């Protein structure tokens, strides 16, 4: 019904933003996977075996039956902590992109609303045009029958009347397409939308350029993601270096087994070596490692990290200059919109004066009714142009708010106060 | 040189589809790779060693030589089966992409075929306009040199003539570029192509929108691939829980090793402990292992998989909305084409009257040849626009049917009745 | 100050090209880590272990300690050589993309340079139009005050004045944005730039298309990329087949150990078997293996590699076709530009004549000052067209040289000879 309600529904219905939220959640979950290797480990290895001697070594047999648990726990390894830092950076990146997605959704909802309104206005204008052209065709046909013109004039009138029929059909197709494209965002059919009230339309002047640029350089999203990217590149440089550092880990276990034997040929001159025995082992101990002369395996891995970091630093500079140009362009666009609005208001007044003149002439009997209809068509065209300009101005203010990096739902709340009168999308 | 003969060769010459076929064949053959690990594996293990004890074990020399074979057969580990399921689903996705590429090939070939003929028509119009503009220049120059006209008029006529010459050059270049575009798809240069048979054109009517929507939901390619992706995500979730499952393997090995003992200490009072032996080994056994805690890593992979699944579901919903809006748009486009065809038909009906009236006046002597030529140019304009409208209608029919996903080559009678005598592509 | 200087500054100040260089450096450095697995891989170890396993031996204490080195050196394996070759091919690919980035930088700088002059021309002519329309409004308002026209005609003049005001504002904003976009390439603000020298402009004729095609086949960067990628696919096919051949390795080690026990019960009539030891060993040996049966792993890789090879061949064919098409399209754009230049020259001459006629008529009193202002505006616009045409010709020559694959600073130098007139980028 209103813009606020439409956005409220689209917020909790839209699938793209929900995909962004799901991706953020799955990314925050990778932190747990990062820490897991640090914590202890536990396993089991029970098994069995059967040997056999041959090639003059027959008559000797054995039976293995093992079962043991194992605990492993690392006590010093800096590589693992690098992973946790990197995962935290990834979580930050995901949050930033989620914010960008929300802002994009706000922009798209506003754009769809205003597109629907513009379609309504254009449809009305084309209907008026069709009426005028039909009236003109009737006059020309009536004159030809009377005997004042030739067949070619009637043919031209019919062509002009046929063209407007195609334009009228196209307008309805555009309106239906706009309604469906709004449903694609919101997910619902909206018979009516609130219309702009001209009594309280705002044309406030914007702030200086340098202030806007300075504020944007603080809480913008693209450059924030660039900064986080450079930080994770540095964290990636740290990770590479720790490949040539020693580490320690602890190992523990316990197990039992039975190792009885059997056989006839085994008997004889055993010498106590062929006796059944049961045994267990409970080894526990630490370990250490340290690499040397690896052919610069990790040494050359470090140089790759530094080049990547300088590339990230270059991308950040590119992002900075891009933000500069974008904000400047948005500001100039706002100014152009103001000027265009003024021009269109003047045009509307001129058309109104012409229509009044044409109507008075007809009332006194100096003009036909085709002139009245043509004047009406011109006035409706001017009204459509003015409405389009107003909608573009509102969209541009929202766009500069987005470029600044400070777009929310409370900002859009104010715009709702400019929309008062309901209008049907497909009136009967 | 009709569409069918051009498309038959395009089918077996187009590298865009051939790459898709190669990708599908790579995807399919890859399954046999994933079934390899389950089967048994054999290998050889010969090697050599040499040792020299020190510290307590001084003066002890030894040398060893061994060689054996190994064979491991996985008894129960579903991890490998889930790989097969995932890979077959990947093959399905690839086949869907192949179907999409085939439809794309068909549509692109048809579009290029019509573009060539459109270029030819506009070229003919430009030639007529050039002739008319030249006859105007001659008229003005003769007048000026006899009087009746200032020089500025001569220069204006010269300017118009130069402009039409530039347009003619542009049209020739466009005609060559479109042919080059027709050689880039099919792979052959076509000097002559068939054209539309105007006397047998069909302005058919489309089916209701709801029936198209149902057919699309049932048999559309994009949403089918999306459903395959959703099933793949579920299978991946099933694969995540596979971690907790225990695994066991059956391994058997055999080999020989003949080791001899020597040394001053060994000789003398050996006591049978240091005597040489020539026994073999035929070890056969099993193995079983299962994780107990693992620090909750799998309990995190399970949640990552669930988040991925919900993201895939959101993607599928988005694709559904997209297909709905696309089918609606295509239907509206067909209707718009019908209306435009009617409008242009009336427009050409009208222009014929004026060129007919200009000719009679010259026959009696009320007009000049310049009027006749200008009328001819206008009618040529009415002729080039109508042909463009017809070609657009045909392409839009193909587009709606492609949105339905139901066209590969059943456009046999669709265009066969629409062909006519050959028309050259690059006349000289 | 001028084109050559701007390019010189951008050659080293442009971040995109520097990122490309960083990528090239990363690719070349990668060769080092492919070499590394050939050299010896020395290492160090050390681990204590306490054990009291007592399935049958209760009260036995046996600590353990060890510390040893390691060395490994591969003898025969073609898994590493293939990696070296493939990394070299990747480096070549990176070099080619770097060269492409160079050419892109030159093109972007030239386009950004010419857009500023276009903006200057547009601004001047828009200001002239504003002056003319203001004089028209003054005349109309005076006439209405005198009592010769109706109020309706005043509104039209006011509307036109507002429209021209808006157009002028848009022109100024476009000039500002074009200045900013050139700073996004070089990082500097240019108060003034050099303009074209009209009396020193050349109109050459392009070389025959066959020679251009031959040169493109010789030295087109994208085709070089395609051929290198295909070679990289063939070498990968060779790599896959090499998973069959056997492998040979050499290892060596040396270390110590204590394995000291304790306990009163152990001491006494132990038979010397349970006494503490301080043994040491320096074992060294080789290790060989040759696979026999691996399943479809060996078989499937080769078929997949061949499929990838045919895919690469298809991609190369696409590259060839695209190159030919682009060469012809640029070659034709050149001639189109020549023709447009001729047409706009004629238009300028015609406008000059009209202006002179108007001026003489006003000198003798047959015309109002308003008429003169309009002719000046028409002439001024005619120089907007002719200026924007020559810049298009230069840009098109630069593009065709780029497609030929021979675009260097030497080529860009030839343009600057025609730019020998400074002009401000911000009038008043």
């Amino acid at each position: 019904e209103n813009l606020m309600q439409v956005y409220q529904q689209a917020r909790l219905s839209n699938p793209e933003l929900r995909k962004s939220a799901a991706d953020r959640d799955a990314a925050f979950e990778k932190i747990n996977e990062a820490r897991s290797p640090l914590l202890p480990q536990l396993g089991l290895g029970a098994d069995y075996t059967y040997s056999n001697g041959y090639r003059d070594a027959n008559g000797i047999n054995s039976n293995a039956t093992s079962a043991s648990l194992q605990l492993t726990q690392s006590i010093f390894d800096m590589s693992k902590w690098r992973a946790l830092t990197l995962q935290e950076k990834a979580a930050g990146i995901q949050d930033v992109t989620y914010q960008t997605d929300q802002q994009t959704l706000i922009l798209n909802t506003a754009t769809a609303y205003f597109n629907v309104l513009n379609a309504i206005d254009v449809l009305s204008y084309t209907q008026a045009q069709k009426e005028a052209i039909y009236r003109q065709l009737d006059q020309t046909t009536q004159r030809f029958n009377v005997g004042l013109v030739a067949i070619t004039d009637v043919q031209n009138a019919r062509a002009q009347y046929d063209t407007v029929l195609a334009n009228e059909l196209t307008a309805r197709n555009n309106l239906d397409n706009a309604v469906e494209q709004l449903r694609q965002i919101t997910g619902n059919y909206y018979p009516e939308l609130a219309a702009l009230n001209v009594e309280n339309f705002k044309t406030d002047k914007p702030q200086p350029v340098n202030a806007l640029l300075k504020e944007a350089e603080k809480r913008n999203l693209s450059l924030l993601q660039a900064r986080l990217s450079q930080d994770l590149a540095r964290e990636q440089i740290r990770q590479a270096q720790d490949g040539h550092l020693p580490t320690l880990d602890l190992t523990a276990s316990t197990g039992i087994s039975d190792t009885s034997y059997s056989g006839s040929k085994t008997r004889g001159a055993a010498g106590t070596q062929y006796d059944d025995s049961n045994m267990g082992q409970n080894k526990v101990g630490l370990s250490f490692s340290l690499p040397i002369y690896q052919g610069g395996m990790v040494n050359s891995q470090v140089k790759q990290a530094q080049y990547n970091f300088v590339g990230a630093s270059e991308q950040l500079e590119s992002a900075h200059r891009s933000v500069v140009q974008t904000v400047r362009s948005s500001f100039n666009n706002i100014n152009a919109s103001i000027s265009s609005i003024n021009a269109y208001k003047q045009a509307v007044v001129s058309a109104q004066s012409s229509l009044d003149a044409m109507e008075a002439g007809y009332s006194v009997g100096t003009r036909t009714i085709v002139d009245v209809l043509d004047a009406t068509t011109t006035l409706y065209n001017a009204k459509q142009e003015l409405a389009n300009a107003r909608y573009n101005y509102l969209i541009n203010q929202l766009n500069i708010k987005s470029a600044l990096g400070t777009l929310n739902e409370q900002d859009l709340l104010a715009l709702n106060n400019a929309l008062s009168k309901p209008v049907s999308t497909n009136p009967e």
